[PDB]
């Protein structure tokens, strides 16, 4: 019964609502172990449907268009997805200026101390997109790889379609039917989840409003404001505008797009979203070919939301030591936080941890007894601007998707 | 050559008698590292079909019958289960109270404590039946996650049948036969393996009563007489009467689950024997719709021969104690010991392990110095009473899943 | 542009000259971070394909022979991979006591202690090969296991066409169709990835040839041109004249052949190599029935590039203590080398660690201060030697599958 775009948006007020009130009675411990379940539930559900939808949507999709095309396809969305997370930081430096997140503040130092996680070589990371077996990659999650083999498959399967042979032809044909059978089925599947949306969404903010909420005060909430008034920012000034300019109704795209940026916010998972932001990519009639590769790359690559609120942190940290950041070291901080942001995972909670890679390149160390402080300030309402953090990321997602789909 | 269920008895019968000569001999460890090897053999190839055999099933199954069907045929086996482990935990005090194990025995103490292994929340459990990635699922075993997936997958596919488009509705048809060719395919495999099931069951008991059957004089024969006496009425009085009631001929039913019977009880994996166990459920004409979810799930959550084990067990040990039990806390045995038959895997020598849960539960822990000196002389002679315990925990499932089949 | 099997040639004449020359003047470490990732990206590739090109070709290939042909194809591959590897160990100690490998040298003691791995029983290993889950088998490495059920499935396809129901016989072409598509489709990719050999093969000779080439002096160049020597003499006096024998034009063979000899001898990895090499097997026109299978079991058990390498080391390992090996040590060793070729994993640099288990057997342990000295030699330019090994490993699985293939 219902509609499910209106039973969402009462999910998310009156959460949003009973959350705040239940914590401010301290009531955070009894949200966490009885209204949380329900929205894990949901997570679960969506997580469920990842790897098979990724995996044989891409097959089809890599076997439905030339191979020339999705090789011009990635050279675009890849080139979009830079600029776009470039000037998210520039957009959040600008609302780090604007506003002035920890000015004045001075904080009990030696709290709580922070231990640096050593990265992996560049080199080592990129040989590690091609996969050394594909049923590892799918059995344990792992995107990117089966990104790569699903593609190769699928070239694979066209060329077998030329093929002179009558038998060879035909048990292509089957392997790409059954695979496109999954493909169809885990569609449905999102529209079944989906509608256990609402009750799951009511429980996800429930908990993140009661466990952060109350924190959002003070200079704490300044940054707040200032990360998402500056995301809003993103949405208007670089999406409804590169939308118009590619002759793309910006209103009808976020009509279309409602589903993807709401699970996307309450979730936190831009890649637990994935197969709702792959479902809307289908909404919207854009071709397999194009949103099949495009959404489950860029829900790695692409995170505008994430970049953006490394712009403002990496400023929030530089105000509370007392030291301002120079012409130069701004500059410095746009191109390791496009880097940290590519990097940073699709997972709730992960651009904080991603942060403090941006954090050294300024000037600023993590492990200096104050300056892991005031991160940790941060870091407790972390998953309040998490959710916008994702869903930027999201809508980036899409954005780029429909852009690169009208060129063709 | 010859008729297979006729060379499984012999090697049962000639087995166990090879076995107890040999060990009383103290062969025991000749026999280990010489016959048994062939009994692993035979657990190996029957472990090998079950993920395949299941997850192949249950996605044929779910799409053969109606989704309101299979609902109710769920209800239907899950109260059918839980009120029969709930009678056999009490079938199991009658036995425990007309047979007296321990009765008059003061044990060495201090010989050996034992270790609490702590049980994980409800919630996590019950999360947990929902797999983030079904490749992940079958990969490493998951039997529930799997099955889970699969219904689901099985009524996506249905629903992909009913759609207006030709290429939607066909490659629907080509998913879904293949995955019955799998199918189709593994209950052949059992037939083969089925044939090997002499010589393993021959050396499976070899092993057992080489190792254990010695063991089993004093006291610790009058509880293994008490246990099979009680799981022998559990056949007899809840299985041939719940059949009769249900106009099932209970004297052929046995006739076609012989094997399944005879596999879980040499076994004593309820789980391994899931591939015969499903097999003879086709073998009696029971539809894929019902026996393939059943089965599966019954394999975990249904165990009358576990739960009246840990009936039996609990009050050894209490008179091992010389404290007798309440009124009230045999009840309390009963509503513990399903619990803990539910929590028992599908895994040969779990139960033992799960018997400590329903030790607490009536005032009895398991790192009491002296309790655990009398658990120590149980989990001696375990193998034997396991062999039991498995084969009525099989047994269960068919009878549930015949009885929900005839009503439908 | 330009032909393949032209290209690599370059690639490997040009690669090895270009690192012997980079090393010889210090640029060991800048090959290694500069030029060796390319030659990475290529192993990855072919490992990439290796499970599903295996799976599914032996899914068809068993589905495709008779049951008993298989059976009868195993038992001869078995026979001459064991005679094989027994005359390539007696080929190497003919090599040795040819050549004087470390016959009047002392070496520096104490240098490097080497740490023994106890080996796993032989039971343990053969039980091993029968999978308890198709799909883990699959999703982390794990060939043998791979080959068994494959195998399995493929007879059970088989059983299936036969059957009198119509839902039966079409769900099993079905399955076995897309099966074969996916087999179909691994081999065309086989040639693409052949594209980027070239590239490749420079990388990783450039890499070898640098990192170990300037260290191929003194007795390290004696021990290693009597390993190439005797190798030399494995594919001449071995299979040049068994394929005489059985009616194959060898210089054809060789022909045909030759990427997979060269991937091997490159990459190091006989498993790597293995879709290389089963292309080759297909163009060269024997059945998927028969290479299928031999292909890659004998690319674990099948190694007398390896079994030849441990002949001519343990000689050398004797003679550098000064004490000779009896006439009867002497057989010792080809019996124990055989079982550890056999032993040592289808990948780079693990005949030497397996070398070990064939010192023991002579009466000069690992651990032994000096032993380990000179043992510490051999390790240096192991990779150099590896190659070889590799490569005759490799043609002795092709040679065999083709004599079997004549015979039939
Ligand atoms: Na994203
Ligand atoms: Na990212
Ligand atoms: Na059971
Ligand atoms: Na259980
Ligand atoms: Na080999
Ligand atoms: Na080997």
């Amino acid at each position: 019964e219902y509609p499910v775009l209106q039973k969402i948006l009462i999910g998310l007020i009156l959460g949003a609502i009973v959350g705040l009130i239940l914590g401010h009675y301290g009531y955070a411990d009894a949200v966490k172990t009885y209204v949380k379940p329900f929205g894990d539930l949901f997570v679960r559900l969506l997580k469920m449907l990842v790897m098979p939808i990724v995996f044989a949507s891409l097959v089809v999709g890599a076997a439905s268009i030339s191979p020339a095309r999705l090789g011009r396809v990635g050279v675009k969305i890849v080139v979009y997805y830079l600029l776009t997370s470039a000037f998210a930081v520039t957009l959040g430096i600008i609302m780090a200026r604007l506003f002035n997140p920890g000015a004045g503040i001075h904080l009990a130092v030696g709290g709580q101390q922070f231990q640096p996680k050593q990265a992996p070589p560049l080199v080592k990371i990129l040989l590690d997109i091609v996969p050394t077996n594909p049923f590892g990659a799918l059995a344990n999650g792992q995107v990117l790889p089966t990104i790569f083999f699903a593609i190769i498959l699928g070239i694979a399967i066209t060329y077998l379609m030329n093929s002179e042979n009558e038998k060879v032809r035909k048990s292509a044909e089957t392997l790409l039917d059954a695979i496109n059978g999954l493909a169809e089925a885990m569609y449905k599947i999102v529209n079944g989840v989906m509608q256990y949306a609402p009750i799951g969404v009511f429980a996800l903010i429930a908990y993140v409003m009661a466990e952060q909420g109350v924190k959002v005060v003070g200079e704490l909430a300044k940054v707040t404001a200032a990360v998402y008034v500056g995301l809003t920012l993103q949405i208007l000034l670089v999406y409804f505008v590169l939308l118009k300019i590619y002759g793309i109704d910006p209103i009808s795209f976020i009509k279309k797009a409602k589903d993807a940026m709401l699970t996307a916010f309450v979730t936190r998972s831009s890649s637990g979203t994935l197969p709702v932001t792959m479902r809307v990519a289908k909404e919207m009639g854009i071709s397999e070919g194009i949103y099949s590769f495009t959404l489950p790359l860029g829900a790695t690559i692409n995170m505008d939301g994430t970049a953006l609120y490394q712009g403002v942190c990496t400023f929030f940290i530089a105000n509370a030591l007392g030291s301002h950041l120079t012409v130069g070291q701004q500059l410095t901080i746009v191109l390791t936080a496009v880097l940290a942001s590519i990097g940073t995972a699709g997972v709730p909670g992960a651009g904080a941890i991603m942060l403090a890679m941006v954090l050294e390149s300024v000037g600023l160390p993590l492990t200096d007894p104050n300056v892991a402080a005031a991160y940790a300030m941060i870091l407790g309402i972390d998953a309040i601007l998490d959710m916008g953090c994702t869903m930027v990321n999201v809508t980036g997602d899409l954005t780029g998707t429909a852009i690169v789909a009208k060129t063709e």
